[PDB]
């Protein structure tokens, strides 16, 4: 599908049964979710975003399906102002900007 | 043209008779330049994300050359660490999302 910006693209994503809804962000690297309970061993990471660094909880190989598009890789959750969907995962969906 | 994401969406962009690296973000409701003296009146701003909240100084009407083209609306400047070209510039020269 081909979204236009000028409403924020926000998805519908499925991770552990769940429901919920993230924004597809080109300008962030990685993936990063809100609090929330995933399963598996996971790492403390940091990340840097506009504001400073925060902490975050690393889950690999994760399966996550945003909009009927499957990807598995690395998921990072911890104090996000909002769900955010990555490079890291908008690769593998095939995701490109045109204009 | 179309840009793939295995690598930041870095590109030109031209202010001021200033050329700069900037990242088309489509994460960014807003466009947020390094600090630079640019004239005319301004207001100031707080904007959040990851890691929090930074000061920033909206200035408005400001024309911008993105890749050749041509677009002219709001600009945050502040001390972002990464130059981002936000929804509002990118509706502007007809960038989408593809997949
Ligand atoms: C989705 C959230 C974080 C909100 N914004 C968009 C994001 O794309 C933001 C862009 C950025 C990249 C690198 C350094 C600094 C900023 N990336 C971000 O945090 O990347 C992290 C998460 C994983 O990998 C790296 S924002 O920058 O706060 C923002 C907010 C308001 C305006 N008006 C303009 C910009």
């Amino acid at each position: 599908p081909q979204i236009t910006l000028w409403k924020r693209p926000l998805v519908t994503i499925r991770i552990g049964g769940q429901l919920k809804e993230a924004l597809l962000d080109t300008g962030a690297d990685d993936t990063v979710l809100e609090e929330m309970n995933l399963p598996g061993r996971w790492k403390p990471k940091m990340i840097g975003g506009i504001g400073g660094f925060i902490k975050v909880r690393q889950y690999d190989q994760i399966p996550i399906e945003i909009c009927g598009h499957k990807a598995i890789g690395t998921v990072l959750v911890g104090p996000t102002p909002t769900n955010v969907i990555g490079r890291n995962l908008l690769t593998q969906i095939g995701c490109t900007l045109n204009f």
